[PDB]
């Protein structure tokens, strides 16, 4: 006899399991930018947020819920407990430890391993069949860590890797050429961040190879200094941090694009971090970015890119370094 | 010649004005949430940001630019100087000071007036024919201030007003009824914030009046205490602030919804703040929220909601209160 | 090795059961309009088309496939055999025979029943747990027929019903009032087509009831003859047929809106046809339109609209006529 | 006081012009496929339709209007008279005879040139600053014709050209490689018709050149016979026409893709019909497809593709064929 009862007749109460649920672990600037971008792209019928800071977590959940009128994602939930993440198709990890001043790489990585040791088994408990997308840095090593802890098959553990680096590269390329980034093609591969590799041979507009038109492209004898574009990719990341104190929007949008391919089974190709053992004379269990076909099974295939000697040596050097760190990790 | 000349043959030099340009003034959490939501809804062909904090502004601009690959807004600019905002169709003001410890309400209002005294003339100078959308608080007073300083006609000066209040109300309504907020209709009008008025007579699902079904709706004798739903709207605002320190996602989404109606000339009805002199016995130059028709020329029409005597007296009290503050203001 | 094997390294060979699949049965003007609208709203990860005309079916499939670059639906299939429809979440039936000159109600219906006797069991064989959305006319009877043949529970059998009727009504309302139809609320219920019932008490803008401002609303003595709006809804149908020979675009869009609620579990309220036995003194198994909550389990709840005495009698008269035809159908 | 006056208080009247008006000439299968695709991409604030068949025209207009609740384009108009098209930003021409089974698009010249002689002056009369987008066949020849008749600068006269052939090519490529067409890059240039040219040398995935991996690619000695893919592109329209009588959906999507770049000033690269005088030693005023940068001024730049000697020969042969036809036209 309540108002709801007067107004609404119920036919059935049954089931109700999310069909396209996504979880974001960690609700810092990066996690929440991933969340808003995913929400505005209608990728999920349920979004779950997890963090260890409970106040912050509740506030972010409520803020998103309050915009429900303007969205098409009918259920947004959160909690410190992983039961809220049950039955996720895709779980995106942005949680981790921030590197201290003077702190060694091994030490920082070890701190994040200890964090993943709590996070990953809980994610797996509640969504045994999800794809894991790792955003946390250092992304290539932490993708390895998530893979190691989860026990997932290689296809279901994806690192955001060089996706953002490549998007920045295409923005800068577009600016130089006066063309939309969508029509400017180019690939930054290997280790995410400072050591990434710009594959000059693949840079093209409408299938016209820039390297072929301009053989000095990428080299030190290039009067147009196209090498500076890749340098600006690296520099701009530290610049944004210096200017606003963190980065969020671009990473959020790039993560949503990966999630789109995965959730809708598109099988588009993105530069993301995957287990690269067997390529480029790499014989250790290390993850680096190559172009990968992404769909409902995660990474079902990868593209074998022909690299120059110098490009190959750079990936190989990254692989040697990552393994040097990984082999000393305590799981 | 240059690589660019080898690759591209130019037919046309003469660039043109952006035709659907939007500016956001103030790049705090609210401003940037407005920005990301506007970008992901493809409402503008050029977006400008303005603020007085130069480093923050550049970093926000760059972060958005870096996501350009995933967007359809070909130009993002920013600057302290308002020449970057030239020819904006719509200018959204989210700039404001935060009330300090020990600071009176009147003194806070005056500080925001002093900020508008600098912002408004600059906006008007570069976009004399734009629509102004005021979000800064107290929004009803600052919308009056923008109107007064700009010398714009009332149709082109629009306050966010009770747009967010109403969205929260409908989210809460939807939760109670188990229906999507899009299908739960209800209007919160009058003075934005603590003094807003839930118009019980208009609350409905499928044109079925909740108040006709449940006569006690919105009263103290309401067995179900639906009054609490409005109370929760106001409570939730302070709770989000207590939990995450500010609010962003919901207001940003709601502002973008307004921007969509205006930019696309939709003539949808939204609860926004408008000059209401001559209504409900109000005879002063004050702005309050009623349902307004939004389109290309801003507020072309407003819906005259039938209000109960009690409801009318509340708006009247708000009007008296607002005018009493405005008459003491120093322009 | 093949060029493919040289380019791409495979991690694993698929292949999941369809996750978000929609089938459209009948690729006439209505079926294809549904298909293009569903494709452009990104509602499905797989679309299947079925018809009995094999060249037409294949050509339509190919035409859509050729636009794959512009879409986000990676798999489009078709066939006379229902094996192509397997594991559909939602199956939309637009198949029917066009009514002949000088053919009774009972005989046109019987022709479509004979069609359904073949279609329905095939659909059920390959997607035993799908939701069925019936569009074929007369839609209220054929929804009952699909319900009886399929053996599905009532929540999983939905008729488009008065969805299109209400969309036309709101377009006409918006034209009169100079407001977007999204903001012009009004419900046409009961039997689809000639005998539908415009519910005057629910017609409102911003929660302001027109019936309360204008008591004569929808009566004979109404100086503004608002009854003519509903008359125009009915006349519109026949005029479009007269003018272009069939209708496609509006019905296509309205159906895709229903699919959106179902595929995305939105729980929005739509006017669709559902099993109405138990309401308004209706004691026969008939399907009439009321506002229903649509989500992942089809119709989970319906809204109990308060109807006047005359409104109720019109529904009952419809139920009687519908049952009178149904009790004579040979299954 | 009428009901509207009771319900709505007007602030100001006076009609405003649309900001983003699009006209479609011809409401045949192609015209209406363009219309629905453009409406569902929210590209226009006004859509105008023109045809010589007056009832069909009214019927198609009404059918779209009835779908308004589901669209974000507030005004749709139609008329035999070109006054309905005034102030259009973009005018799309789809009127005219279409090829029948086994008939060449080149067999349509006399018919369609005659029709253009009436259409083009009318369009230019009412929208002197519009971009013209030509779709009618044979599209390259009719783009030249529209150019000559209108007296527009060539940047503002665009033929839909090979955007669709390239889309078909990429669809077929993606099917062979198991990758989404978006990630498969390959260009088909020249005549939208039998003499189109597949640019093997530019085909790639993730910047990896398929020709470098597979030197025989596209030649007669290709063990995988990739030339058959281009052959399928050439035969595409014929097959679809033989099956369903005409093509519509793919071209509708292609046209909307072009219209999006134009209306939103994206500066994306598309192969469209334009004047290629000055490229590849061509001295004639011939129109055919090469990659162009598309934006608010139409075609602002051409991308200069480096063709192999064999590719260049085929393109010049295409140009020879088309110019032989164009040059005989009398105005
Ligand atoms: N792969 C890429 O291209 C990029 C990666 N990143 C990385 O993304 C990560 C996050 O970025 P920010 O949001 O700025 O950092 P943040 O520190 O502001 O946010 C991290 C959140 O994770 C939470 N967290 C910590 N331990 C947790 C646990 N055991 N369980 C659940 N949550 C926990 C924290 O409470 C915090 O809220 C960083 O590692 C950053 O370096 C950032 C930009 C680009
Ligand atoms: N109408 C509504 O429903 C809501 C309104 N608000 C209001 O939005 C306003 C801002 O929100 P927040 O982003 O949290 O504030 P914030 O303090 O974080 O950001 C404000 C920005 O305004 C800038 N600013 C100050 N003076 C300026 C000037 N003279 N020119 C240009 N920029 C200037 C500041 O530098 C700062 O970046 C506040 O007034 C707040 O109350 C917030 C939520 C809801
Ligand atoms: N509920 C509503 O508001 C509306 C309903 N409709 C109804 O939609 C239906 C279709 O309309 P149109 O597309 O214009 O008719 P149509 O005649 O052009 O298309 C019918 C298609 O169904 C096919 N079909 C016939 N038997 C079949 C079978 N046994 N299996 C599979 N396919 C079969 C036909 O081959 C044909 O392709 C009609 O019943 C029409 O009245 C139309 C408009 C609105
Ligand atoms: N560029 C491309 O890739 C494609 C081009 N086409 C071409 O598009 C054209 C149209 O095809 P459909 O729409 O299928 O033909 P349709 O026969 O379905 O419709 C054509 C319309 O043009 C109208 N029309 C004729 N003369 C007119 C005039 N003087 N003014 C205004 N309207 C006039 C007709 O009345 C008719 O409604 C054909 O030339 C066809 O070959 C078709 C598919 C693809
Ligand atoms: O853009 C950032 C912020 C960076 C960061 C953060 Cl979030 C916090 C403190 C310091 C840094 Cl460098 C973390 C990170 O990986 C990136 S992407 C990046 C970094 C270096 C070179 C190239 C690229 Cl594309
Ligand atoms: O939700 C917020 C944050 C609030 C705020 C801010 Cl931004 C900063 C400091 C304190 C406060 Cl309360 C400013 C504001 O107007 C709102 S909306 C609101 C506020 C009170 C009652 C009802 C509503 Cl719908
Ligand atoms: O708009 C049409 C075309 C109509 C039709 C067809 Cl598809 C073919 C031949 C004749 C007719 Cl009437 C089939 C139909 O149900 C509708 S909707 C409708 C019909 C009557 C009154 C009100 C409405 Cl909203």
């Amino acid at each position: 006899a309540t108002l709801k009862d007067q107004l609404i007749y119920n036919l059935l109460k049954e089931e109700q399991t999310p069909q396209n649920k996504i979880t974001v672990v960690g609700v810092g600037a990066v996690g929440m930018a991933c969340a808003i971008s995913i929400l505005m792209k209608d990728l999920a019928d349920e979004l779950a947020l997890v963090d260890v800071i409970e106040d912050k977590l509740k506030g972010e959940m409520m803020d998103l819920q309050h915009g429900s009128l303007f969205l098409r994602t009918p259920k947004i939930v959160s909690g410190k407990d992983y039961n809220v993440t049950a039955n996720s198709k895709l779980v995106i990890i942005t949680a981790g430890a921030r590197q201290q001043e003077g702190e060694s790489r091994l030490n920082l990585v070890q701190r994040n391993v200890n964090i993943f040791k709590f996070i990953i088994p809980n994610v797996v408990k509640y969504s045994p069949n999800c794809k894991l997308l790792i955003v946390s840095n250092p992304v290539d090593i932490l993708t390895y860590v998530a893979w190691k802890i989860s026990g997932f098959p290689k296809n279901r553990v994806i690192g955001s890797g060089c996706n953002l680096d490549s998007a920045r590269f295409r923005y800068l390329m577009g600016e130089r050429l006066g063309v939309h980034p969508l029509s400017c093609h180019g690939w930054v591969l290997g280790e995410h961040g400072d050591s990434s590799v710009p594959v000059w041979s693949g840079m093209n507009v409408a299938g016209v190879s820039l390297k072929t038109l301009h053989p000095d492209l990428g080299t030190d004898k290039d009067k147009e200094q196209w090498k500076e574009v890749h340098k600006q990719v690296v520099e701009s990341a530290y610049e944004v941090i210096k200017l606003k104190g963190y980065t969020s929007w671009a990473i959020g949008l790039s993560v949503a694009d990966l999630a789109e391919s995965i959730m809708k089974n598109l099988r588009r190709v993105h530069p993301v971090s995957t287990m690269i053992k067997g390529l480029y004379g790499i014989k250790d269990d290390v993850f680096l970015s190559v172009p990968c076909i992404l769909g409902q099974n995660g990474i079902s295939d990868l593209v074998k890119v022909t690299l120059t000697s110098e490009e190959e040596a750079r990936l190989k050097k990254s692989a040697d370094t990552l393994w040097g760190i990984q082999k000393e990790l305590q799981f």
